[PDB]
C-alpha cells in the first residue's frame, strides 16, 4: 500500500484557464472515490481584489484541508504584487514545508500554482516546476480548448520535460456547449499531445454543492482518479 | 551569412499584434536604407478578412512578400489543412523559400502562425524548426497584460532548447495609459530580455505615413542597421 501522500501540482498554460475550479473538481471526485484530499495554495495574489482560490475550492467541493501561505494583495505576479505591498516572496523551503507537511498515507495533494508553470513564486526564480522537482510532484495541466491553445500547452510540456517533471495529463478547465470547429478540433489535437483527464462543462464553477460534485464525478475516467493514490 | 539577415518574428500566443510589428520594423530598416522582405510562409483566417502579407505591404510599403498557403479558417494551420482537406506545405519548401529571399543588404523576416511551436508544415514542423534550418535568429512579440512574463519565458526556454538566439521582444501594443500591471511587466520584461520596440495601442490603424514615423521612433536604428 502506498505509504506517503501523491502531490499533484496543478498549473495551467496561463491565468484564468480554470486551475481552481479544476482542483475543486479534481479533489471532489477524488473524495468520492473515498480518498483523502488536500489542496495547497503556496501562494496567492489579488486577495484585495477577493481572491481566495483556497475559499473557493472549500465552498465548491466540501474541501476542508486548505493549506496557504503568501498572500498578497494585488492582482498580479508574485514578485510584482510582493513588491507592492512592501513584502517579500516565500523562501523555496517554505514552499516545500508547507505541502510536505500534508503528507499522510495515500492522501492524494493538490498544488495549485500561481498563474503559469513559470511564474516565480520564490526567490531567485523559483517556480512551481521546480517545487516539483523538489517534491517529485507530477503536473496536471489546465488549458483551454480555444486558439492558441496547442502552442501554450507544447511549451508547457516541454517545460516540465526539461526538468523530468512528469505529466500526469490535460484537464479543459471550460468546455462550451455546444462545441464550435475550433474547440472541438482542439480538444481533438489536444488528445494527441497528452491524456485529456476531464472537459468540465462552462459555467461549472457557478455549480452548487450537489450539482458540482455530481459534475464532478462524471467529468474524470474512474479508473485514473482510483489510481492517483495506489 | 555573417549578419543576422534572417529573422524569424513569432509571439508568444496569438492576437499579440506580431504583423504590424514585422510592418514596424520592415518600415524602420527601410527608413535606415535597409532593403526589406517579408514571408509568411503559412496563413489562416483568411476568409475572416486576414491577408497579414497585404496589411505590411500597406503600412510598410514592402513590395517583396512571398507566401505559400493561405487557408479561410481562423484555426490552427494543421486544423485548417484538415478541415479544407488540403494538406501544409513541406519543410523543404519554407526553407528554401525562405533562404533564397536572404541576400545581402537585405532583412528579411519571417512571420509565423501563432505562437512558436504552432505546426506550418509537413509533419508537425514548427517555426522554430524552420529557424533551425535557416541560422535565423528570433524576435519575440509579447503583449503587457497579465501573463505575459510566464508565456516570454516559456518561448525563450524553447528558443533555447534548439538553441535558436534571442534577438530580443517586442510589446506589440503598449496601452494608454499603461496601467499598474502593464508598467511593471514593461521592467519585468526589460529585466528578462532587451525590448527592441513597444508598439503604441492602435498602431495598425495608421496610414502609411503616420506608420513610418511611429515606427522609425519605436526601434533603436543603430540596433536596425546592425542587423544587416
Ligand atoms: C487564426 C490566427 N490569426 C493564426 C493561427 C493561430 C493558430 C494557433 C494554434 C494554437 O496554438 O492553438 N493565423 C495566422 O496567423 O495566419
Ligand atoms: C493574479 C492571478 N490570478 C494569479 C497571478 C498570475 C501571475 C501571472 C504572471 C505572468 O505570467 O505574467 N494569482 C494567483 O493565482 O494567485
Amino acid at each position: 500500500f502506498q505509504s506517503h501522500m501523491t502531490i499533484l501540482v496543478v498549473t495551467g498554460t496561463g491565468t484564468g484557464v480554470g486551475k481552481t475550479v479544476v482542483c475543486a473538481a479534481l479533489a471532489s471526485a477524488a473524495r468520492q472515490a473515498g480518498i483523502d484530499v488536500a489542496v495547497c495554495k503556496p501562494v496567492q495574489t489579488g486577495t484585495a481584489r477577493g481572491d481566495d482560490d483556497l475559499a473557493e475550492v472549500g465552498r465548491l467541493a466540501g474541501v476542508t484541508q486548505l493549506a496557504g501561505l503568501a498572500r498578497y494583495p494585488q492582482p498580479m505576479a508574485p514578485a510584482a504584487a510582493a513588491e507592492h505591498a512592501g513584502m517579500a516572496l516565500p523562501a523555496r523551503d517554505q514552499i516545500v514545508r508547507l505541502i510536505a507537511d500534508l503528507d499522510r498515507p495515500g492522501r492524494l495533494t493538490l498544488v495549485e500554482g500561481a498563474g503559469g508553470l513559470l511564474v516565480e513564486l520564490a526567490e531567485p526564480g523559483v517556480t512551481l516546476r521546480d517545487v516539483a522537482v523538489d517534491v517529485a510532484a507530477a503536473a496536471l495541466v489546465v488549458v483551454t480548448a480555444d486558439l492558441g491553445t496547442l502552442n501554450h500547452t507544447k511549451l508547457t510540456l516541454e517545460a516540465l520535460a526539461a526538468q523530468q517533471v512528469s505529466c500526469a495529463g490535460l484537464v479543459i478547465g471550460s468546455w462550451p456547449d455546444p462545441p464550435g470547429l475550433v474547440a472541438a478540433s482542439n480538444r481533438s489535437a489536444l488528445a494527441r499531445i497528452a491524456m485529456v483527464r476531464a472537459a468540465l462543462p462552462a459555467g461549472a464553477a457557478s455549480l452548487d454543492a450537489g450539482d458540482f460534485a455530481a459534475m464532478s464525478a462524471a467529468a474524470f475516467d474512474r479508473n485514473w482518479v482510483a489510481g492517483l493514490v495506489g
